[PDB]
Formats: structure tokens, sequence, C-alpha cells
């Protein structure tokens, strides 16, 4: 029963929860980071429209938590731009204090996902640990969110610029599941495949949906991650994109690029090197994972 | 919670409902344990021990999608009989093998998990998972860990292997709050050997004194686990030394990933003649008959 | 939580009840801190300091078992009287320190437990604990940034304590969610120095800032503390490099004579106090930081 001034859930998707309709949370750190964003953040929405299932794109508007944006707040978004916060768990509660606009990371949108009641997020790729983390303890606040916070996010898997070997041990150590959606290998982002594996394969929305189910009505608290394999014909060459990321990860070292700069300059610097290539296969991959996590909140709510 | 999700045999239920002193035990002994029937036959009398202490043993596991807790017979030869074709449940395994109808082998972790939704705070196991060597550059660190931060059970256990990494293990305990109990002892004892080069955090004597502090400790509203490091009896016991030899040389061999751990285990029982099974047996009885005292005095405390 | 257990002295019972801003402090300064009379003086001259800037002090301690909020002279001198015989009492210490009827200085993490336990909201102390130096390969990490993860209590510091890995210290508590505010600064205060090559989570100028982030915070359900890093006023700060120097020596040594375990930081502060050979900055940060501390508590009791 949080203050009407500290959050707000929009007519639409008060409307569905109440009617027990699928609703698919949305984060707003990759409107941010024009007016191509906007654009494209509003026919995420109707992909997931399409799939029968209800759209909330999340975000902090004039220091408001909202669930539910209208197009003219996306806009807003959209071309304030660069200039808004990038809010993770930390961070959140200053910018709701200062009345400020703010995107939410997978960390903040899966918390304020969860204060409206809503189980499935879809998002490109979850943050994890940072190659170099086993000396300088860089780990995204996303995996300690997925720790403790009851929300299933589908995902490609982990961004491919981290060190995915130890992400897994990590998901694994904080009894997080890693579900492959129809694979046993880890999903690679960019790439559908990698050398590491979930934790279990599944491979129907209903399996993942009665498994959120009981999982929490045993009182497991956390997250579930789908990873799910961005489809082939998007699929960067595993040779090339690991050469670009792996100069951009040289260079971000060399350049003492730290904290939640580091994802945003890495991305950046891959889809340069690519030459916007890794680019339009992230925005395949998100569409694929809208659809996916419209499939899962139908067999969720249809379960529970 | 459910009783399609989760079911307490009769026997446990009155245990329960009466407030006699309840005993959580793992399912892991029988499917990994014996050949069978001597898996089941000894899961059987592990029980029959802890109710000769005037304890009500339960033993917890995942039988067709259901979470047990307390087991029949026939349940146990299952799993006996099933053996190493049972899964073993972790936490991030517990929510697929339920919803999927799978029978299941429950960890410390799931056991722990199951037993606190039971509302049995004591369990006795042969030992706990820790922080693996290497682990600094693997990040190979046992769940079990973390379910110890978090869930409220005693797990009376001869500690964790001497083949993990048992310095950077009792640094995690103390980063996640959570007391490492010696019985009877200052040393940390590790599975085979009755000691160790580490220290417990702090030594208790008795049955009573860990159920006073188990009591204090949830009071004042701390929540997570508590380990009680029971050394091994001395008839079954392996010297130090020996184990510490074989162990220095394992590693130094297996310097020239996944498979590091069950290498050095493999290696270390070759060396010492140490069997890790008959061990194990060795230390759940045991465990068993300090749980149930350590059960019997919280009950009387609460 | 039975009386038995916990007791608040008149005084703090009576600022609560009446609704006046309330400051914790720990014992743990008092016993391990310095000679007897002197330990015991500067104690009370914080409380006293407290009492001037118009809150009210709650010195925690554990006394013959029970956990106290609030202490008597005689209670302090006892604690000042026994120095090292009395045990620093963790979060894992605690259970045992009451059952066995024991005496105990408390830790920054029992400390903000206790103080939880009470319904105190904020807590002045001079440094939290933080990663040791070699803790990636020891794990050597103090339980402070665990509790700060998750007991909602602001611990207003100079900064970590600063014979610690500071790089590390800021990505843990990142990964965690907790909050690292600077006041009035964006470089992280090491300690003895005003300033570090770290920097803070957000920077913020004025308390009632920092009360009104902790309300928004706590009535969003982000449970865990803040951490306020005060530089310590520049009449007292030391120069980086002479500071640095010994702190240097000071774990170079601890290496060499290998001190591991809770021993570390009074081993620590000892020998660099030793080289210093300090002291006077270090109770002068206490004294600026209970300053900020009721100021902080006024203005959320305030909100509150
Ligand atoms: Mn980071
Ligand atoms: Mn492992
Ligand atoms: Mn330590």
């Amino acid at each position: 029963k949080i203050s009407p001034e500290l959050l707000q859930i929009s007519p639409e998707v008060q409307d569905a929860l109440k009617n027990k309709k699928p609703v698919v949370a949305l984060e707003s750190t990759i409107i941010s980071h024009f007016p191509q964003n906007a654009q494209t953040a509003i026919e995420v929405e109707e992909t997931i429209r399409k799939q029968g299932a209800v759209p909330a794109t999340i975000a902090i508007i004039g220091g408001v938590m909202k669930v539910g944006l209208s197009k003219e707040e996306i806009e807003l978004l959209g071309r304030e731009g660069h200039n808004v916060t990038k809010v993770s768990r930390r961070d959140l509660p200053f910018v709701v204090a200062a009345g400020k606009n703010g995107a939410t990371t997978v960390a903040s949108t899966m918390i304020i996902a969860a204060l409206a009641g809503i189980k499935v997020f879809a998002t490109g790729g979850i943050g994890g640990v940072h190659r170099g983390a086993e000396h300088t303890f860089d780990i995204s606040a996303d995996l300690q969110e997925l720790a403790n916070t009851n929300v299933t996010v589908v995902c490609a898997g982990a961004k491919s610029i981290l060190d995915l070997g130890l992400t897994t041990e990590y998901l694994e150590t904080f009894g997080v599941p890693l579900i492959g959606y129809q694979t046993k290998a880890l999903p690679a982002f960019f790439c559908r495949t990698s050398p590491f594996d979930v934790s279990i394969r599944l491979d129907s929305a209903s399996e993942i949906a009665r498994a959120m189910v009981v999982k929490w009505q045993s009182g497991l608290n956390g997250g579930l991650v789908v990873a799910n394999p961005i489809p082939e014909q998007f699929a960067m060459p595993e040779h090339t994109i690991n050469a670009a990321i792996d100069q951009a990860v040289a260079e971000a070292e060399a350049q003492g690029v730290i904290g939640k700069e580091s994802t945003p300059f890495l991305l950046a610097r891959v889809a340069e090197l690519t030459g916007g290539d890794s680019l339009k296969s992230n925005i395949q991959l998100v569409f694929n994972n809208a659809i996916l996590a419209s499939e899962i909140a139908k067999e969720y709510q249809r379960l529970a």
C-alpha cells in the first residue's frame, strides 16, 4: 500500500491486473542511453499487444515511479535522452525524492514491477559478473535483484560483454533458476550459443509459468532468468562479435571506464566496431523476448 | 502452503502438533548411498536411532512432485531403488522437480528449505558445502552457504570437507553472520578428521547451550541458520596429518575446473584409504544423536 | 522482544515516546578505542555533542547479557575500564554473548541491528568496515557490508576505515544496492583524509535531502541501510601522503605477522596510530559525524 505520490500505475494496467489479463513489464534504460528510441519502445509495446498481452513500460517521471507510460512520457524520456539518470536500486530513492526523471535498469524495473504485482518482464540482456571481477568485484546489482525479487526476466541471456562463466556460478550460489528456452546452451546475447549451459532447459511457456507458480507458492523468493536465443537469422557470427567485444573490453580497461558507465560504453563501442550490426541484433532479440514474455505472461495468468 | 505442493507425514504431523522434538534428514543419503537395499536399510536405521533418542525423525524428499516431510518405508525404498537415477535437488532445481512431478533427493540447502516450511529447526547431515579451492577465480561457492545465511535451521554436521577451501569458507560464514559452533571443540572438524587448521566461531559443550543460543538468536530477529560442527567419533576418525598430506599431494598433482573437486576427492580417497561413504554414514548417525539432543532442548526452551 | 533481551534506557524511551530525534552510538570505540579514563570521557563527550545539537544520544552495548539501548555513565565507565577484556560483538557473536550473560562492545553491524530493534534510524560512527586489502584472495569482507545491505539504518561515517580496499568496498556496496551518499562531496572521503580516488554514489548537500531520501527508500520497500560519508573537518585532516605511508606500513606488516580475522582492524588502527603516532583526527571525525547525524535525525523525525 504505497503512496500514490511515489507510485502510479496506468489506468489500462490497473484494469488489466484487476481482470487478470497478462501484463509484460518493460525497462526504460533501453529508451534512454531520438526520435528512434521512442518509436521503437512504442512498437515493442505494440508487439506485446499483438501477442495478446498488455505492455507496461516502467520509468520514473517527475519523481514518480510509473508503471505504464503515455506516449508523451515515452517521448519525454526519448528526447531528454542521455540527460536521464540510469537508475539502479541505490539510485531509486534519490531520483524519486528529487522529483526527477529516470530510466530503470533491470534491477529497478524488477523492483517496480514487483510493487505493481507484475511477474513477467521482457528485456534485452541482464547484467552480470564483469570480466575481471575476480579482482575488481564489479558485479551487477541485477544479480542480487534476481536473488531477491519475484519477477521472471526474459532476456537473451546475460549481455555477452560480461564474464558468462562467473555469472552462471553466481546465479547458482544465490539459487536463481537459469532457464534455457528450447536450449541447453546459455545464449550469448548477440549469439545463440555459448560455452556455458543453463540450469534447466524448458521447451514451453506453459512449463515456465507452472514453475513460477510452484516456486512462489513454495515461498522461494527471488526471480527467474529465462534465456531466449536470438533468432538465427539475426544472430551475429561468433568470431566477428567476439573480436569486437574483446577489443571494446580491452579499451574500457585501458580508459578506466568503471561502474554504471561500463555497459553503455561497451555496447556503444561494439556497435561502432560492427558498423551498427550488433545494435540491429540487439533490437531483434528484444522483440523476440517480448513475444516469449507475452506467452509466459498468458500462461502464468492462466495457471494463477 | 498447499497439500499438493507439500505433505507432512502423520507421524511428523503428530510430533509437530504436540511439540515433540523433530529432526530433519536429507534424502541424498538414500539415493547416493550404498547399493540397495542397504541405502534404504541404513536410512531406516538412522530414523530408528533418532526415535531411540526420544526424537521424531523427518526424512525429507520430493516424491512424485510433492515435497515430503517424513517418509514412509516404501518411499525410502523407492529412493534407494531408483538410486543414482534420482536427481539431487538444489534451491534453483526445486520448483522444476515439483512442477514436473519428478522424484528427487534433497540437498543440504533444499532440506533446510523444506524443513523450515515444516517448522523444523534442527537438521542432521554428514557435511555442508562450502567455498571451493580456486573459487577466488572460479566463483564456485556452494549455495548451502547462502541457505545458511537466510534460513532458520541448525545444521549438525562434521563441518565441510577439507577438500574445499576452509579458510575462505570460514570467512564467508563470518561475512554473512552465520554462527559456526564447535561441539566440544575449538578446532573446526572436517569430515574424516576431528580437527583442521581453522577454528569455529565459538565452542559450546552442550546441546542445551546450543539450544539456548538458537532461542536468543531467533527471538532477537537474527534470521539465518547455524552450523554445529560435530567431530566424527574417534573410532571412525582419520589423522589430520595424513589427510592434509594427501590433500596437499592431490592439489599439487591437479596443478599439472569442474573436475577439480571430485578429482581431489577420489585422489585423497586413494592415498589415505579413507572411504567417503562409510565415514559419511558414521557422521550421520553421530550427528543424528547430537541433533536429537539439541531438538529436545530447543523444544524445552521455546 | 522480551525485556530480558533488550532494554531501552529511560532517556531514550522518553525520546522515542515523545518523538524526539535519537542518534545511536557504538560501544566498540569505547572499549577498544583508547585507555581509561580517556575512553569513557570521550564517549560521554560524544553523547553531549549530540545533546547540544538538540538530539538524544543512545550508546548501545551488551551489558550483563542484555542488549542496552542508551547507557548510564556507570556502564560507559564499566566498558571503558574493561577495555579489551570486553568481547567485540558481531552478528554471529550476539546470540552467544547474550545467552552467556556477558558484557560486549557492539560493532557497526551489531549496533545497526540493535538500533533497528529499537526503532532508531540514525547511527553515528567513525568509519564503517569494508572489503579488506587482499580480499580478492582472502574473502575477508566485513559483515558491516551485509548489515548495510539488509538493515534499515543510516550510518554516518568518515567513509570506510582507511586501512581497507576502498575500490572493492564501493563495488560491493553497489552490487548490494546500498546508497553511498557523500555529504557535500562527490569524492569518497577516506577516514583521516577528506578525499580519495573513488566516488560516492550520490552527492547530497543537506541533511534535509538525506532524510527525505530515507523516507522514500523505506516507504518504497527497499530495505537496507544508507552510508553517509562525511569528510573530516579540514583542521583535523591528515595529508594523503603521510597517512598513506603509515597505513601502507601497517598493512604490509599485518600481512607479515599474518593477522587475519576480527583482530585485523584493531591491530591495524593500533600500528598506524603508533606510526602517526591520528588519534586526534579520529576523535574529531567522530564528533563531526555525531553533529551531522543529529541533523539527519532531526530532519528524519520531522518527516516520520
Ligand atoms: Mn558495475
Ligand atoms: Mn558449485
Ligand atoms: Mn574480517
